[PDB]
RNA sequence: GGAGGUGGAGCACGAGCGCACGUGUUAGGACCCGAAAGAUGGUGAACUAUGCCUGGGCAGGGCGAAGCCAGAGGAAACUCUGGUGGAGGUCCGUAGCGGUCCUGACGUGCGAAUCGGUCGUCCGACCUGGGUAUAGGGGCGAAAGACUAAUCGAACCAUCUAGUAGCUGGUUCCCUCCAAAGUUUCCCUCAGGAUAGCUGGCGCUCUCCGCAGUUUUAUCCGGUAAAGCGAAUGAUUAGAGG
RNA sequence: AGCCUUGAAGCCUAGGGCGCGGGCCCGGGUGGAGCCGCCGCAGGUGCAGAUCUUGGUGGUAGUAGCAAAUAUUCAAACGAGAACUUUGAAGGCCGAAGUGGAGAAGGGUUCCAUGUGAACAGCAGUUGAACAUGGGUCAGUCGGUCCUGAGAGAUGGGCGAGCGCCGUUCCGAAGGGACGGGCGAUGGCCUCCGUUGCCCUCAGCCGAUCGAAAGGGAGUCGGGUUCAGAUCCCCGAAUCCG
RNA sequence: AGUUCUCUUUUCUUUGUGAAGGGCAGGGCGCCCUGGAAUGGGUUCGCCCCGAGAGAGGGGCCCGUGCCUUGGAAAGCGUCGCGGUUCCGGCGGCGUCCGGUGAGCUCUCGCUGGCCCUUGAAAAUCCGGGGGAGAGGGUGUAAAUCUCGCGCCGGGCCGUACCCAUAUCCGCAGCAGGUCUCCAAGGUGAACAGCCUCUGGCAUGUUGGAACAAUGUAGGUAAGGGAAGUCGGCAAGCCGGAUCCGUAACUUCGGGAUAAGGAUUGGCUCUAAGGGCUGGCAGCCGACUUAGAACUGGUGCGGACCAGGGGAAUCCGACUGUUUAAUUAAAACAAAGCAUCGCGAAGGCCCGCGGCGGGUGUUGACGCGAUGUGAUUUCUGCCCAGUGCUCUGAAUGUCAAAGUGAAGAAAUUCAAUGAAGCGCGGGUAAACGGCGGGAGUAACUAUGACUCUCUUAAGGUAGCCAAAUGCCUCGUCAUCUAAUUAGUGACGCGCAUGAAUGGAUGAACGAGAUUCCCACUGUCCCUACCUACUAUCCAGCGAAACCACAGCCAAGGGAACGGGCUUGGCGGAAUCAGCGGGGAAAGAAGACCCUGUUGAGCUUGACUCUAGUCUGGCACGGUGAAGAGACGUUUUUUCACUGACCCGGUGAGGCGGGGGGGCGAGCCGGGCUCUCGCUUCUGGCGCCAAGCGCCCGGCCGGCCGGGCGCGACCCGCUCCGGGGACAGUGCCAGGUGGGGAGUUUGACUGGGGCGGUACACCUGUCAAACGGUAACGCAGGUGUCCUAAGGCGAGCUCAGGGAGGACAGAAACCUCCCGUGGAGCAGAAGGGCAAAAGCUCGCUUGAUCUUGAUUUUCAGUACGAAUACAGACCGUGAAAGCGGGGCCUCACGAUCCUUCUGACCUUUUGGGUUUUAAGCAGGAGGUGUCAGAAAAGUUACCACAGGGAUAACUGGCUUGUGGCGGCCAAGCGUUCAUAGCGACGUCGCUUUUUGAUCCUUCGAUGUCGGCUCUUCCUAUCAUUGUGAAGCAGAAUUCACCAAGCGUUGGAUUGUUCACCCACUAAUAGGGAACGUGAGCUGGGUUUAGACCGUCGUGAGACAGGUUAGUUUUACCCUACUGAUGAUGUGUUGUUGCCAUGGUAAUCCUGCUCAGUACGAGAGGAACCGCAGGUUCAGACAUUUGGUGUAUGUGCUUGGCUGAGGAG
């Protein structure tokens, strides 16, 4: 056989991100002594649409604490915040939306967005839009903070990780149908080379695991094992059920 | 050390070595020509496939979404009527892009895919130039095993390589003499080999008793043809007397 | 002590013969320089075939054919020669999405003048994009040149048997610059200013480089002019940059 | 300048001003000031705007490509007129003028809106602003400075022609192909449509002349009919623009919709309405439109061009979109929607030989990655047994290396321990998939709600169906027709329907499949005519395919279909136009089929591996506390540490500790518990130090200028965080691993496959009286069994029968008699056997050890089996003897390797001892394909070498079967065998059935059916002439001579076949390579795409359905059709003969005979005559019809010649 679709996507060629038209990494400050003992205080230039991601971008400009400059940041634009607002992060920032607070400082049900997953690396969970974790606790012996996130697993995590207060903007995006191929053609034109999909039965048994035979079926089970080499792990990849999901 | 059996490619008064010529078998390109393949290293995205960058392009009509104006009705909710408006992977249809049917033309063509009428679509998942990216068990594929320079169910180039072929084709002067086999056994043996038989050549040991695809005379061997079933085995018809 | 310019090989021949045959001898002609008998040696040594190789030639056969896109005619000229060339006049066609006028890519002299009519232009030609002999492309302002785009690609580093490969800010002492100030040295319109060396002071760019004759990118227009060039030459009037 | 016969103050051409600067229109402003607005107002085509300031006034700015002006009339152009060397930017006159209009077209500038789960580059480069470090002069000879106006100098390098495409480029070429752009006139018209014209261009597309035959290609037209044609309405035809009217089912309310169906349309002359400017009015200007009316023509008018046929349904797919470049455009693919699955980053998925490598990722679950289904509507049932996937694990079977323990001289052996994975247990079907059988039963019959029973993991639920899925099957009923294998609607024990392998539906849509209806027609009846280009003939020019030699037939035989050969018929130069019978014509070493120890693509439960991946050990690999062990050391568990190692951030910018200061608490002002480090209202600003303290320099306490410190705490060893002795990496070990690699996937065989085993053996037969002898010949057996069923000895005698004896009988046991084996001897059969070879006892291990010889198969090899001996040991018997397996004929296995037994055995390499190892001899472990490879599929995506050794056509032999025909005569026929039939039997013929066979063809003979066309057979349906009837007539039946002439139109089906409708004299049957594809067609079959069912894990398969799928060449020879001609008659002509060959007419209706013969009646003929018709043939055009480019004559659309007229 030859090397199916799967395989070829981790080669980057046809498969790189569209990246031609996009503003920038949406991240938050890197910490600095502002940040660690006190609070900054910046400025929302614009929110502006950002090709690919669903959430719109906050442009924010603060000052350099030691050089006579501007910074301009590139948010996630928590939902609420407008151009000309002032936004404040550090460890004494106050709770409101839009503001950068480490989340051991949260009480107990913060709503954040745009959350460290290691402090300092500047935002990793919770950014796509309208998602947001959630504080559950913190232990201030060990100080780290037990967090719930939008797949709805709870983690631990430092107390010293930054987040932005509020849910991301843009919420509701899939609630409404696409009703169109084209329009589809359009939202990953935007993003990457993946659309449209064609299906495995639809091959023949040279490109595909499930490809081939005088009528369109699998034929072997789809459920394929953890371990099955790249080229084989195609289906429903290490499935604990199969089915529809009823009950709780 | 003896006697008596038995295994040896031995001894029993050498015959070898060297060189040359022929024939045969074989290892080598191996009598000559012939695969589908496999391997190594390289050249191609000027066609086409797909992503990206930066440019160009798409008459005239039909239908008439939301929004809005006015008049009418109504207790309210709101309803009705006439206009305005100009949405759409919307419709007819040009350029363009495509290529349904005639199973039309042509079929040593104009053409290694073209031509005519008729047809699909024609603001979009649209058409298109150049730039750039992906290279061969690899790419790329709205998926036909499609496309990847007239090459694709694995490109092209050189080499390995005069690849192997129990298979097809061919195999070049004369006369003279002899002259077959298609059968036995073994073989992943059944289009092939080895093996015995059948042939030829070289002789040599004798001769001018031996032998014989023959009969004769003796002497054995045999269970077929025929016959038999009022003889065994098996099969089978009719009466008769007890 | 072979043959041969008093004629070798080769070739041709309704000439005379020999041999069962493979073949050979002699005669005549052409030819123009080498060749053969016998004893031995050696072999890339004998063709009718292989859809054999290469070259040549037939019949087919003066045959298929020279039928896509409406169309030609009259007179004259040159000339050996005219259905096809030139001029004039008619009749037609393309019918501004052109059979018009200009470019890009590609070509590369095909452009222009004169000459030829051998070959080629599937009839002909006095003609041609053929052949021959000579010419023709002029810029601060039109492009390239510069910028970056998708992307490509060195160094540091890493990997690698190795040619090398990955990687493009990532494991890097990545600045050779500057207003100014202070110490000197040299010169000149020697008055005092330049230049120049060192020190002090100040300093993010953070990625070499390449990448578009359609993107970004200052500034040229009118008239005339040649066989062929012109927003380039000449005339006139301007303008950007330094 | 054109026209002017007539008219036309006419028609045509032409009638400029660059850049840059200045000015002014015009356009735009989300710009300013006054003011304060509801009775809200302003305002656009739409909008939209306002107390966050509307209207109204007055200003400001930006673009001004428009006009004027300098440029600039000097130039250019038009026209007229003069000169020259006359190849001069030659010189002169005049002119280059005044207005209107527009949803017009093209370009551009601007305003305003809509669309996006799409938001639509970067950089070089240039500019403005904020700040104020600095500099400049001291009132002048002014300075620093100036983005102002002039002036001065320079701008190098490379490209630049021309073509730009029915002849400059790529397709071998001047190739009907391909190849990116800019400008873009008048008329008609909605129009960049088509048609005509101007500017510009061209010469008909690599030649001309003459004809006007066939057959073509491309256009047309056809009376009457109207799909009867054909697989199918293929093709053509109909409709068509616009206005006015009108418009159904159904529907997702958007559509359907140009539904359907009507009417109108020309020309001319008018009427009305629809506006602008200046000053309810007046005047002056104007732009095309709409509506209405009269008149008018031979009812013609969207007059050319342009330009939808319609309706009722069924299947499929929602739609738009895409696709096999070059045979498939589709129902296939995609799609929105739906549902699953993995993953929280040291991660999921993937790349990569490699790493601190790479893609997703400029990403973060509303995300990325992997699958299935396929809009909406409605629903999606049961099954976790199987196969997968997944979850739990010391509780725990198996389990590698390493490590631990014991034995030993050690190698080594043994033991304990026990990672993953497997086993074990849960979950899971929108994972792959799956979802029964029998019997009885309701008061007629039928069904059978109901019951019993076997049964699996469920036993097919809702639905749906002869569906693209149902074999039987052309299912049954109804509808559609005259007639229907078609369609539709129902039915449903459904070979083999069914629920996201999605079921059912349903509007709109479709170059998708199918049926019917209206309309239309040359598809047809049934063909004809016309036009153009060919073909044709000529001048010029000029190939190629192909070719053993060739080119007339019948039969024969022959490699079974001859051009050649045999026997006959016969044969006459050279040619032209056609033609498609033959040359089993050409084209390509057959793609089908088989074989090959030839492949390749693909699959998997094949064999052997392998990347990756999971898992354990060793190393890098450290520090310290506890817990549990073992004997101060050492193993292990937990908890910590950091310094290796890793990760993240940053321009490595304030880290740890202490000091200093502020608010609180609280003990008797001080000490501490302990916390804090100066920014949260506003879409400002924020650096390059102020201040203070202390030193220093230069000049005259005063000026000028420097340095340091505090401001800005001190000390520190990793920049700051997060991990961390683990990730990870290196090397080993176990697991997984069609993701990938290589390879295999027997043979025989009346083709192969399936089936068998005739593959190694044995008995009887075949087998033809020695032996041998074949077939997928016939009847059978074999892979064992036996401590005795081996060996010896002795003693007995068996099967069966007769007759007797308590229970006792057909059969128990006892007795006598007969008994040649009719029993038994393990087994298949054949042979053999009676004081034995059988049965019963006693004793035993000759079934032991050993060398040779021989026999059988045979090559005179092996094995196996067997035969005589010889040497030992033995058993048995009194002994002779007999016995080294079974009474005989079968019962079995090389090399290499392993394992055991044997010797005071040999070797173990410099010697010696000892373990080990190797030798030598004999057994065993096994190859059954049995003289002995280690081995699964599929290919319709397929390949090569061959094969007529071998299947799929024809032909050939045969003729079982099929068909047809006799003979006998029991019967039938009321009677009566034979008018007509005919059993039980039996003899033939035929090659239009199917077989059987495999002779020809696999370097190819085009595979069904129809169409068309000719010919032949007779086994005769009709017709002519006849014979016989159970022949009265009529009708019918049987038979004879007999193939002259006929044997038809249709519905369903691809059909051959079949069936039905209808007409008819009749509706006979057949051959010609199952006649006929260089004759067609291509419906079926039979490539590649795709769907369904059944089957398969799968790739895939299916004499099962379904849909779409390239049909090549003639100019050669012959034959045939026509056309010139040839011989020789001296030449030449006219008129003739006819040898030979062809050959043709056919059948039916009416009237009359005649309501007659005949007959009870009912019914009901015939000959002769008369009048017509059918089929066929040969002509013909007076008539009717068709054609019509006489391009004949009217009419007429658009354009063109100024108009008329003529065109
Ligand atoms: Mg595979
Ligand atoms: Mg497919
Ligand atoms: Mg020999
Ligand atoms: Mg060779
Ligand atoms: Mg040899
Ligand atoms: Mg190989
Ligand atoms: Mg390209
Ligand atoms: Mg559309
Ligand atoms: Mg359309
Ligand atoms: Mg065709
Ligand atoms: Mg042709
Ligand atoms: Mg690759
Ligand atoms: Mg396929
Ligand atoms: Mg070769
Ligand atoms: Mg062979
Ligand atoms: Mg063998
Ligand atoms: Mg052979
Ligand atoms: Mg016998
Ligand atoms: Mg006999
Ligand atoms: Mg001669
Ligand atoms: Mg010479
Ligand atoms: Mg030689
Ligand atoms: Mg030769
Ligand atoms: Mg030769
Ligand atoms: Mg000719
Ligand atoms: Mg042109
Ligand atoms: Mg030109
Ligand atoms: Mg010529
Ligand atoms: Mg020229
Ligand atoms: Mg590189
Ligand atoms: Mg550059
Ligand atoms: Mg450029
Ligand atoms: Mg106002
Ligand atoms: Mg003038
Ligand atoms: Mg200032
Ligand atoms: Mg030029
Ligand atoms: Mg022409
Ligand atoms: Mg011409
Ligand atoms: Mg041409
Ligand atoms: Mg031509
Ligand atoms: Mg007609
Ligand atoms: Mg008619
Ligand atoms: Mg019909
Ligand atoms: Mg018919
Ligand atoms: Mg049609
Ligand atoms: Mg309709
Ligand atoms: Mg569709
Ligand atoms: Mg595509
Ligand atoms: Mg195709
Ligand atoms: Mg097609
Ligand atoms: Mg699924
Ligand atoms: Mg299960
Ligand atoms: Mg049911
Ligand atoms: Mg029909
Ligand atoms: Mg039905
Ligand atoms: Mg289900
Ligand atoms: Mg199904
Ligand atoms: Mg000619
Ligand atoms: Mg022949
Ligand atoms: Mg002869
Ligand atoms: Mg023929
Ligand atoms: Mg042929
Ligand atoms: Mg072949
Ligand atoms: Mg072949
Ligand atoms: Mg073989
Ligand atoms: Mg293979
Ligand atoms: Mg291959
Ligand atoms: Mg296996
Ligand atoms: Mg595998
Ligand atoms: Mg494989
Ligand atoms: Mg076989
Ligand atoms: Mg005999
Ligand atoms: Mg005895
Ligand atoms: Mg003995
Ligand atoms: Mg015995
Ligand atoms: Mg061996
Ligand atoms: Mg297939
Ligand atoms: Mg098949
Ligand atoms: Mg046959
Ligand atoms: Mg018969
Ligand atoms: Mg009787
Ligand atoms: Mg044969
Ligand atoms: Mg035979
Ligand atoms: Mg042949
Ligand atoms: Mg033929
Ligand atoms: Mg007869
Ligand atoms: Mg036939
Ligand atoms: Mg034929
Ligand atoms: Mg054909
Ligand atoms: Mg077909
Ligand atoms: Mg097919
Ligand atoms: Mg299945
Ligand atoms: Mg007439
Ligand atoms: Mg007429
Ligand atoms: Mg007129």
């Amino acid at each position: 056989g030859r090397v199916i679709r799967g395989q070829r996507k981790g080669a980057g060629s046809v498969f790189r991100a569209h990246v031609k038209h996009r503003k920038g990494a949406a991240r938050l400050r890197a910490v600095d002594f502002a940040e660690r003992h006190g609070y900054i205080k910046g400025i929302v230039k614009d929110i502006i649409h950002d090709p690919g991601r669903g959430a719109p971008l906050a442009k924010v400009v603060f000052r350099d604490p030691y050089r006579f400059k501007k910074r301009t940041e590139l948010f996630i634009a928590a939902e609420g915040i407008h151009t000309g607002q002032f936004v404040y992060c550090g460890k004494k920032a106050q709770l409101n939306i839009g503001n950068v607070l480490p989340v051991g400082t949260m009480p107990e049900g913060t709503i954040v967005c745009c959350l460290e997953e290691k402090p300092g690396d500047r935002g990793k969970l919770a950014r796509a839009s309208g998602n947001y974790a959630t504080v559950i606790s913190h232990n201030p012996e060990t100080k780290k903070t037990r967090v719930k996130l939008p797949s709805g697993s709870k983690k631990v995590i430092s107390s010293a990780n930054r987040a932005v207060v509020g849910v991301v903007a843009g919420g509701g995006r899939i609630d409404k149908p696409i009703l169109k191929a084209g329009r589809a053609y359009h939202k990953y034109k935007a993003k990457r080379n993946c659309w449209p999909r064609v299906r495995g039965v639809a091959m023949n048994p040279v490109e595909h695991p499930f490809g081939g035979g005088n009528h369109q079926h699998i034929g072997k089970p789809s459920t394929i094992r953890r371990d099955a080499p790249a080229g084989r792990k195609v289906g429903l990849i290490a499935a604990r059920r199969t089915g529809r999901l009823r009950g709780t």
